[PDB]
């Protein structure tokens, strides 16, 4: 037959696995899960719905991260698109896939059973309501995220929905950090979007959430002093990293900077920052963009032959022949490069 989305998705996971020396079986038989109706599906047919999670709209995108003494950590963002794809059978599928692997794995999901009603709408707003992340290491068995769209209520409501689901799960403190000390004059909901509310599908010891903040039309300036809410954040390493990752920009007037803030409980600021750099919108291809994210790996001690290893894994194409392959690239506060599957579309170079 003609390639489908899984034959395409699926070659790209094995080589990956084998990349990170994860192993492959559990990751494959889980991307097959997720991709649902997708994986099927010829790749000579148009995306099955407009997903947002890639730029080219397959409903799935692979990372890499480097961690200072451990392999690499292989992960999958992506949605199990409904029956006749849109928003709400998108989640109803999403959750069916997550609740079945919860059960599958003994896991326990009271944490996030708890905020269900708070996300919960017969009409979800923007383009998703649920989004799933599949994390792989050598030696752990595979970890489930479920990503939430605060905005899902509608924009307006996107702050109240993530005050209320903090405050049940017994945080909120540093997240009034974020809102009082963290958002630019005037912005929230505005220029300071709420974009991901991300938990452990797993009940862990502690109630923990990873709050995503998009930064429109944003200045270096201004994300770094909404990072500084975080303990021990280094404004001029965030500006360090922008600067090598945005080829000089200040303000990313393009695709806009994403910071992550980290929540535990019985702490009264963030924990935890990550700043994510959506490089495709800053380079003229992927091998200018692998040449700086190889340059931020050199600085932060890492190996470059993970990185040309994984991106070859996921595609022979010449890196010049387009763009946004490398699609963001991350600082945790190790380093973070995310690969586009490109089922649909090579963007070409600017
Ligand atoms: N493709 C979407 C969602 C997304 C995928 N990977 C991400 C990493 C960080 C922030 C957002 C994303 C975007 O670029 O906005």
């Amino acid at each position: 037959a003609g390639l489908s989305v899984s034959d395409h998705l699926d070659g790209q996971l094995a080589r990956l696995c084998e990349v990170a020396g994860a192993d492959p079986v559990e990751p494959r038989n889980l991307l097959a899960g997720l991709l649902g109706p997708v994986g099927p599906r010829p790749l000579y047919e148009p995306p099955a719905w407009p997903s947002g999670v890639s730029d080219d709209h397959t409903p799935v995108e692979f990372s890499i991260a480097f961690n200072e003494a451990e392999p690499p950590t292989l992960r999958i963002l992506g949605e199990t698109l409904g029956s006749p794809p849109g928003p709400l059978a998108n989640l109803s599928a999403t959750r069916g896939f997550l609740d079945a692997q919860a059960r599958r794995a003994g896991l326990s999901t009271s944490r996030l059973d708890s905020v269900r009603d708070l996300f919960a709408t017969d009409d979800p707003q923007g383009d998703f309501a649920m989004w799933c992340s599949l994390v792989f290491r050598s030696s752990r068995r595979p970890e489930f995220k479920v990503y939430l769209n605060p905005e899902v209520k509608g924009v307006e409501r996107s702050p109240a929905l993530v005050s209320e689901a903090l405050h049940r799960l017994g945080l909120g403190a540093s997240y009034r950090a974020l809102l009082d000390h963290g958002v630019r004059p005037g912005e929230l909901g505005r220029g300071d979007r709420l974009t991901f509310f991300a938990v452990d599908l797993h009940d862990g010891p502690q109630a923990r959430v990873k709050l995503y903040l998009t930064h429109h039309e944003a200045e270096v300036w201004d994300v770094t002093r909404a990072a500084s809410v975080v303990d021990g954040v280094d404004v001029a390493e965030i500006e360090e990293f922008c600067v090598v990752a945005g080829g000089g920009t200040r303000r990313f007037d393009g695709r806009p900077l994403v910071g992550s803030y980290t929540f535990t409980e019985g702490a009264d600021r963030p924990v935890g920052y990550s700043i994510y750099v959506p490089i495709r919108s800053y380079v003229t291809d992927d091998q200018e963009a692998r040449d700086r994210v190889a340059a931020l790996l050199v600085r932060y001690g890492f190996d470059t032959d993970g990185l040309d290893r994984a991106i070859a894994a996921v595609t022979p194409r010449p890196l010049r022949d387009g763009v946004g392959l490398i699609a963001h690239v991350s600082l945790r506060l190790g380093v973070t490069v995310y690969l586009s599957a490109e089922a649909y579309r090579v963007s070409p170079p600017r």
